[PDB]
């Protein structure tokens, strides 16, 4: 079984990609925001880039991003910026050689639900003068970086429900046979009643996630960290309340 | 101030085209899926049409959708399919679908379409935009689309949220492009509600309806007067299947009002 924490992500330092995937509303950005967080405290620099065609990279941190990196207030080693990318995946993948030339030490991308995500995987393996080759080329290389353990993987964010455990699995199931390493889970949004405190919609609700939880242990318990994220009764904004939810992240919530 | 309730929507009877709209997790499907269910009851059928690349109206109710048409078990009128339609053409493609579906005789098209992003970026289009025929052929077909969605009588988006900043943002963004647009929207359904029962004190449960109402607050007073502002509840378990799922329907038509 497997440390239920992030702390493998700080610790592997060659690691400079790091994606966060999810069905939509999971806390994708909750979580990249938080992870940006945890690394940018041991790390030289960490970058935080969205692509979501809109962005709540601003509105986590209630401050404007751009297409133009900057420094989160309140940090002076972690930055964030917002962007816009058969072929609208071309000028996705120019990004990526750009920015990789940048000398962040660690990127954490907050990205469009795996729609656009596993889209572009969809495409090394799809595409099978030197204007041709050249593209072709790039990919070739980012493809690599994109299979090379040791500079890329995918966290996994979903709630106990349904649907998002079964998109889930697919994605594990996609990165696997893309060849991309992926080994963390993020469970977000519990529900832990109060102790002591009975109540039927908290307790039943409890029971209902937990026999989601269970499974998702009993099925990715030894190759995954199995992180567990409790639902707050306020959203998790400003770079205080990221700051202290970003902690359960690293080290384990038991009440 | 207006009734919190869909019951507009079937009374409407030229609308053709129901979009479902608001940001990811809110409650799009299970809400187009609800609003199907109780128009097929007062239609002479209904069409439940999914683009989202993901298979949700299948796995809503448990049954196996496609590209063709066809009867949702355990109704004998409502039918559903599941698709896949710069980013130009696509957006062009779009249009084909909406084309191709809207010459077929079901009486009312309820849209699952994906987050905010997906849709606007095609609306974007239009304004902006022995073989060149169809070239042509094309613009023409794009004319009658735009049209149609800016017919009132003919198209309206619903919008869903649930009761947290990021939802009600986008939602006014929305309704404030729907409007630029000139496509017609007056219904909020607001999700995932926490009622507490009554008499039950709950720290969690107390503190947290008492955030999300400081949202409903604010939902009403401003769109109070000219959007059907429904309140659906949270359920404790996830609403699937035709059971579940019409159950879940009748509260899109009566208001759920436990004691406060
Ligand atoms: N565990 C939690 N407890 C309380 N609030 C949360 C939690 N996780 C996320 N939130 C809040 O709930 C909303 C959704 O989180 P968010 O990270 O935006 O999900 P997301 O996956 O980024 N949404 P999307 O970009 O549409 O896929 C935001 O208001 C968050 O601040
Ligand atoms: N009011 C509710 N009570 C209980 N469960 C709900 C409620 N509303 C939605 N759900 C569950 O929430 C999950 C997501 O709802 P769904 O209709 O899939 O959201 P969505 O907006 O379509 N997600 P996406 O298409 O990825 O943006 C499903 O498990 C539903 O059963
Ligand atoms: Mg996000
Ligand atoms: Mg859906
Ligand atoms: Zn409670």
């Amino acid at each position: 079984s497997m440390e239920p924490t992030l702390q493998s992500i700080l610790d592997q330092r060659s690691l400079r990609w790091i994606f966060v995937g999810g069905k939509g509303g999971v806390g994708k950005t909750t979580t990249s925001c938080s992870l940006a967080i945890q690394l940018a405290k041991v790390r030289r620099s960490v970058l935080l880039l969205s692509t979501d065609p809109a962005h709540n990279l601003s509105d986590a941190f209630s401050q404007k991003f751009g297409k133009e990196a900057r420094l989160v207030e309140g940090f002076d080693n972690l930055y964030a910026m917002e962007i816009d990318p058969i072929d609208e995946a071309m000028s996705f993948a120019e990004v990526l050689k750009q920015v990789n030339s940048l000398s962040y030490e660690t990127i954490v991308f907050d990205t469009a639900p795996t729609g656009h995500t596993l889209r572009f995987l969809q495409f090394p393996t799809v595409l099978e003068m030197e204007k041709l080759d050249s593209l072709r080329v790039t990919i070739s290389e980012v493809n690599a970086q994109f299979k090379d353990e040791r500079l890329t993987t995918f966290v996994c964010v979903c709630i106990p429900e349904f649907l998002s455990l079964y998109e889930t699995e697919r994605m594990i199931q996609e990165l696997a046979n893309y060849g991309i390493d992926t080994h963390c889970i993020v469970v977000n949004q519990l529900l832990f009643p109060k102790p002591g405190s009975d109540c039927e919609q908290c307790t039943a609700r409890r029971r209902m996630q937990k026999k989601y939880l269970d499974q998702i242990e009993e099925l990715y318990d030894e190759e995954f960290n199995v992180v567990k994220m409790p639902l707050l009764v306020e959203e998790v904004r400003g770079k205080e309340r990221l700051e202290k939810f970003s902690e359960m992240l690293i080290k384990p919530f038991v009440p």
